[PDB]
């Protein structure tokens, strides 16, 4: 199943969508997140894109970047797979 | 219009797992070098562009140290990548 905010994110282009935005992303992993750079949820489907899509290296990265949990790396791979299947 | 037809066609359409050569710029010699860094589908670089917040100097400059891009190469791939990034991110 996926939460609103997923659905929300893969219906449409991000644009300039604060990474707070991205499925699995809250305020906590968003502050983290920004103070290393990576403020809108386009970077972060940058670093998804430039690890070639891969779950298992991407959401390590997740977890090693902004200590995101198992539950909240999944959410985000998730938005990140689904948006590029529409969009990219 | 003053880009190269390769640009316009880039540019016209999601690009999905289109080849790095896809790229204005990126001709076989680059593309080639590109490849053997990892970078083998357009979408890495992408990728790579978007990691650099859009920045036209990181970006040029990343690509002159990952395959010898030229200022000319450069300033297409990234204009290419500029202009796929206004219509469809």
């Amino acid at each position: 199943t996926t939460s609103q905010k997923h659905r929300d994110f893969v219906a449409e282009p991000m644009g300039e969508k604060p990474v707070g935005s991205l499925a699995g992303i809250g305020e906590v992993l968003g502050k983290k997140l920004e103070e290393r750079g990576f403020d809108k949820a386009y970077v972060v489907l940058g670093q998804f894109l430039v690890l070639k899509k891969d779950e298992d290296l991407f959401r390590e990265w997740l977890k090693d970047t902004c200590g995101a949990n198992a539950k909240q790396s999944r959410d985000c791979f998730g938005c990140l797979r689904e948006w590029c299947d529409a969009f990219l």
